[PDB]
């Protein structure tokens, strides 16, 4: 096809093609809506890849080839017509993404995906960076399937798993995924009859003397006691690891 | 393409535009994103080969960057990504009954607001934080201040807002092979391969140990969090009982 060939140039280097990161939720559906009347939407964007539909809750998914088609679509489709209905268009969440953390500082997007390659299909790999580009000592891995993902958490909590020389253990848990993008809108929370009494108050600052004040003021103190013992915990546990490790050291020679 | 309540040509709007060739013009810089309708504020560092564009909608800076993104442009791949926001704030401590808009027209006091928003987790609850993105750094700088000295309240309930500098961290590009310094700690790191470790081993040993350090710290970090919930809801009924009259 001279179209596909076309939209393939929308792939970067290295992207595995029709990825969850190329999966789309698309809401507000006709009752009446059929999976080639779902493609024809998406006709533009190339070849489709696995589509479903939910009828009778109008929603369905598709995936594109690459991330680039996939924004494209979202940001060409959503809030556009179609047949009395505004489609809500977005990115779908990931079914089987995996957070790691105590990585080394060394450890590079490439080595994370081959690492964990060996518990199943790898869509993506990534390690959290800073502003600088500096590793956070934090990274996600995408799989293709959840069987995959539960085979790296499973394994990695029970065993040992290793990705460079210094023995620190990878510690994996499933990926926190927030929403930042539509958040907590104004027309959906009006619905609890206390979001009308909580804002009988408007924004302001409090002043000394006020119950508000006194109250704000001894919370925010709290809030500062709790992270400082946060960070005690932290440093005790520090010297508790260093003292383990030394231990250790002298134990096995 | 601009969404219901989206302000036009803010920070969310701009892009970053990378590998730039030398001799490239302001011209040239705007005809690669004459498709994307009128143009906003263009910066362009010939030197360096880069420049900064900022689009009409989300929507049109997303299409844009989608597009243009690693392109050829005279022997070299343009890099297209979003600026990173340079007058952002976390906020925290929130009400469950904050929504983006209160959030908005509360930080609006500050300075002119590009957005706002209530991050909520995958049951669309809100997680008590969010994040607000001003026009300028002074009216962001402001908020964060007056915020930190001052006790800034959104709703009747007395819970104050904790405003920090938003984290802006990187999950797109993140730490490539390609540009990892090679430097000695690199090159020890890198002399053991990815692996699991074997019972009976120092690193197994180790590990399992560290592990359960490790474990046994996050048990104690969520400790101090209740520890604190408890006291901060003694504090309420303190306060409560103090203020009656």
């Amino acid at each position: 096809e001279g179209f596909k060939a076309n939209l393939s140039l929308l792939r970067r280097p290295g992207e595995k093609t029709y990825t969850q990161r190329c999966r789309l939720f698309v809401g507000n559906l006709p009752a009446d809506i059929t999976e080639d009347e779902f493609k024809r939407l998406f006709a533009k964007y190339g070849e489709p890849g696995e589509v479903f539909i939910n009828k009778g809750k109008g929603f369905g998914f598709i995936k594109l080839e690459s991330r680039a088609l996939a924004e494209i679509a979202k940001a060409e489709l959503d809030d556009t017509p179609m047949r009395g209905r505004q489609l809500r268009v977005r990115f779908a969440t990931h079914a089987a993404a995996l957070s790691v953390r105590n990585l080394s500082p060394y450890v590079s997007n490439e080595l994370l995906e081959e690492a964990f390659s060996q518990f199943g299909p790898i869509e993506r790999a990534v390690v959290i960076v800073d502003d600088r580009g500096r590793s956070t000592g934090k990274g996600i891995v995408e799989f293709a399937s959840k069987p995959a993902a539960r085979k790296a958490f499973e394994r990695c909590s029970e065993g040992v798993f290793l990705l460079t020389t210094t023995p620190r253990p990878v510690i994996v848990e499933p990926l926190e995924q927030l929403d930042d993008e539509d958040g907590l809108p104004e027309k959906l929370a009006q619905k609890n009859p206390m979001y009308q009494k909580e804002r009988e108050t408007p924004p302001r600052f409090a002043q000394h003397g006020t119950f508000e004040y006194e109250y704000s003021q001894r919370w925010k103190s709290l809030d500062e006691m709790e992270k400082q013992q946060r960070e005690q915990v932290e440093k005790n546990m520090k010297d508790a690891k260093d003292k383990l490790e030394s231990e250790m050291e002298d134990a096995y020679h």
